């Protein structure tokens, strides 16, 4: 695993140092995030072919006297790839462009909320939590599957159900067998993610179904909102703009030797090093452009604002909170008139970045007890958990009705990763694990 | 304004002085609260016109040690001539609405109205929002500002059941009219409300054609509402008119210094009063103090640690208190009652406060990013709200969700000292969170 | 009194005794508490009157012969056994001691096997298991087996009743349905009498009158069911062992009917102290978790506080997953010459008086007190408020059938709380003090919620 992410991760490095001398670029002009991006999105358009010539576009930016100037600079589609194969030793390398599709899918949850994606889908609008990758371009998505959240998969899956039911020849004839492939595997994909048996016997439900509809609909809502509390799996990736790994194998740093892990120190060892800039637009705050670009580094959008916060050491505030906009700069903006800062992209401590959503003892959540009866005449309070036996909603389909029960058991405050905690940026080895113990002056949990 | 105000309070005073010379009343027994009830009741219905042309109530003197009652009557239209000679000549609303208040935050402190929440199909344990339940059907906009979000909801949902059971309630002359006050108490209660959500949730009540159970449905959901996301309430300190009786007799000049009924003359007065109470045997002098304190400032519902801190002295909950009533019954035996002055002092004062206190302001649920031992925090209410104006309900119960009971308000606020008369110097409570409890029912 | 609970113990211990050496086991043979099970159900299948609808009742006996334990199915004649439970029971034919050896069947029965199968089937919910007391007993039992009966255990019953009032039409008429008729408001009246609160019970009444018996009723049912978790009902608990400890307490020489007993005060514990209990151990089963189940079953203490259990026991009392056994009877396709034995530690620490009530269910003041605060003057602070009270509103309780006694309930269940205080001033005593003279009132963890057993 280490030597071939290193691979990658030093693929992506080699072809951005050369990116950056390929477009004459200097040194700390070739740290620039927009800069980053712009070499980021021509890499993966030269590889698209599934989607102006043949040639890919984009916005490049070099510091003049003092203001940034702006510069739409075009290059042939063959020679990025002929540069990102000759980074890569000679090699086609998808794996690397995935690594950079994620990146970016990560930045756009930090940044936009897709409420107006859900409510157009109809679903609840603060299902969001649950929208981890849906930008994801879908085309090279094995690792980006998993990267994906509950809620994304039911809303494509949605989206597919919608499309064939307003048009008959959808599950019909040549494309209607291959559309339905598409669609069995990736009710296999949110079946997978599920961590209850009752929700993957209901997925199943919804996967075998003849000419699936309004009913089937309703069921890929009803479980994603059950997502909200019996969590799904989903995996996170730290996955850095490339001119950190540029600047980085530019210092010498072989990532084949070394080793590299997505979920291990590794990323917090190159952002605790890093020097990447950011474009500033008149009255932003640069302390809020380092958090939304941080969270999107660490895949956290989405994370409690509370242990993103005792990680970074410092207030991880939310989106409505923050006095910034979005990090790619618009055609129509004068990048003139604006100054950029050095983005704080540090933390105190370093966490395994996890796979997992949760602990949920399923037995004990649909038929265990729930309350006490005193056998003995002794001076005691009497246990019952509150909010379940208070309850009526699975009362009022039976593996539905287990979703609901299990949902009722749960608890906000029931505990999760027992055992796990955070280490030292020294602690290499990881022997130490810090429990987190949280602040008492709290700006909430919830980043949307 | 501090001298319209200051003339308001020094009507009282002037009216009560001339009602106990009326009454042959003793300089002492002018002094006692339940004779102060008796007038005041008195110059209430002498006006209030849509109600034999005499009026009275029993009234107390002490002749040899042992107190005696004179059960009084006397003429509606020599009261109301008394009342306007005190007034300047003038008519005087305010004054007879100022008693009003002052009777009401009297029954707010000393009884519970669970019986008539039940009827309304209402929450009894929603009482901290029925301030100002027991005033007349409409006496005073200014009866409006006190009233609280539960009566005003009580009221609304009796309008609503009304026009269940009669088919014209809302039809003709009279049913444009009726509409009209549906559509004024409504504005009103929107008006009390601080966050979008409930006030747009009123704006569908109000607008509503034909309101039903499903309006009262939405009513009894936002009445519970500001148990948490509270609504803005009046507070003001209303006095016996003893109080300013004495004041005026003392040579107290109201117009010429002023008075507001949210600063600290108020407080002023009642550390200089010199009330006086009957008292049933059993009952301690302590508690009935307690209860009339609580009583003059309208802090039935407060906080009883902010009480006590004010007061300089504990405000225990009401089923703790040895006392009953203020007022003496009919069938109850006063010659066997002792008599004491009332400890109406304060160790601080505070202002009286229209506020309901603070309301915070897309996601209900975390998605863990780090394999670290904590909870994962999600919505419950909020969550499970999709199996059960719904946009707006949902709303409203994310917000009650997301406030806690440790959440500040009236930050940066506090009492001050009794020489500090203009309120200058705050200090902010030295005796905070935890436990000593706040409910006074 | 305590002569006549006495009189019953002594009686059940005698004919243990006697038949013993009738079946021709060993002294040591009749210490095993699977020996002790057969002989128990003999007794009770030979005064059941459905004899009247072989006449030789039986099951297998246990002797550990040439060092490995045989099993052997052994039938004797009903009317020989009832012989053997009169000439132990100073002649008399008492049913007292009959329905006391059902009780700790049932007992066992309520630590051994969760309901959550049976509750699935009626439409109930599976975590209604801690109301589930007494639902292996016949309904042959009287008044004294429905007092052990818990709220779940009726009420289940109940709506079996409906279900098939509703499946068959000609159910409820009839000399076949008038008798069905006397059952249903009997358990109406049962269960009636087992809730605390004027809510409960009035809403039993409209169960009760209900002239075609529906949807309405089992909905109403599993309503009371459920708020009998918060606002719990009344069940007896009877602390019942199995005969073998007391025919050997007997075979001793201790005079019960002397010296007095009480199945809900200090002589199951001291009987305990001094029993030695033999139980059949499964390959890869822990005697130390068969003596924790015996146990709970031994005080009727399946449901109870496991923090109030390992506080009496002085040992560890474990959740029933984590528990390395299976039920203490062995199965017939069970090979038992693999078994081994070991003595159930069944002794105690402390003792506690057992009871019949459900706790302090007088949450009537609380059901009109605030639940918030609303500021008169402007000083900086927190706000009050239930938040756990006022958030209870919305768990979706309006959704379903109302009504005004509905609403009580309801009203009632939100305003109590899991920390409330219970049998104050009540607590357990030492083994010496046999008159119960110094109540210890215990320290229990509030920071463990490892409460509940299933």
């Amino acid at each position: 695993g280490r030597a071939s992410v290193g691979r990658m991760i030093g693929g992506i490095g080699r072809f951005y140092i050369q990116m950056c001398t390929e477009l004459k670029l200097s040194d700390y002009d070739g740290r620039l995030i927009q800069n980053s991006i712009t070499i980021e999105r021509m890499v993966l358009s030269a590889f698209d072919e599934r989607r102006d010539p043949k040639k890919t576009g984009g916005p490049i930016y070099r510091r003049v006297d003092g203001k940034w100037m702006r510069e739409l600079i075009l290059y042939d589609k063959e020679e990025i790839r002929r540069v990102w194969r000759q980074a890569n030793n000679g090699e086609d390398a998808t794996a690397g462009l995935t690594h950079i599709m994620i990146w970016h899918s990560n930045l756009n949850d930090a940044t936009y909320q897709r409420t107006r994606a859900l409510v157009r889908t109809g679903m609840d609008p603060r299902m969001c939590s649950l929208m981890q990758g849906s930008t994801l371009p879908r085309r090279s998505g094995a690792a980006g599957a998993a990267v994906k959240g509950v809620g994304t998969i039911a809303m494509e899956l949605i989206r597919m159900i919608k499309r064939g039911i307003n048009d008959r020849n959808f599950w019909r004839g040549e494309n209607g067998r291959r559309t339905r492939v598409a669609y069995e595997r990736m009710c296999n994909i949110l079946k997978g993610k599920f961590q209850t048996a009752a929700q993957r016997a209901m997925m199943d439900q919804v996967r075998e179904s003849r000419n699936p509809g309004n009913a089937e609909i309703e069921d890929l809502i009803f479980l994603a909102r059950s997502a909200l509390i019996l969590r799904g799996s989903v995996a996170h990736k730290s996955c850095l703009p490339a001119c950190v790994y540029g600047l980085a194998v530019a210092s010498g740093h072989d990532f084949e030797r070394e080793g590299y892990s997505l979920v291990g120190i590794d990323p917090f060892k190159l952002l605790q090093n890093s020097q990447v800039v950011s474009l500033m637009r008149p009255n932003e705050n640069p302390a809020h452009k380092s958090q939304l670009v941080w969270m999107a580094c660490h895949s956290a959008a989405f994370e409690d604002l509370r242990v993103s916060s005792f990680i970074r050491g410092k207030k991880v505030i939310p989106r409505g909170k923050l006095s910034t906009r979005g990090v790619q700069i618009a055609s129509n903006e004068n990048v003139e008139i604006m100054d950029s800062n050095t983005l704080e992209l540090r933390s105190r401590y370093w966490a395994i970045r996890t796979r997992s959503g949760g602990n949920t003892n399923q037995q004990k959540a649909s038929a265990g007890q729930i309350s006490v009866q005193p056998t003995f005449s002794v001076q005691r309070n009497l246990p019952f958990e509150r909010a379940t036996v208070m309850a009526a909603f699975s009362g009022n389909s039976d593996m539905r009705t287990e979703v609901i029960r299990m949902m009722e058991s749960a608890k906000p405050e029931d505990l999760s990763f027992q055992g796990r905690g955070v280490f030292e940026l020294s602690d290499e080895k990881a022997t130490n694990p810090i429990v987190p113990s949280f602040d008492m002056s709290n700006e909430g949990s919830y980043f949307f």
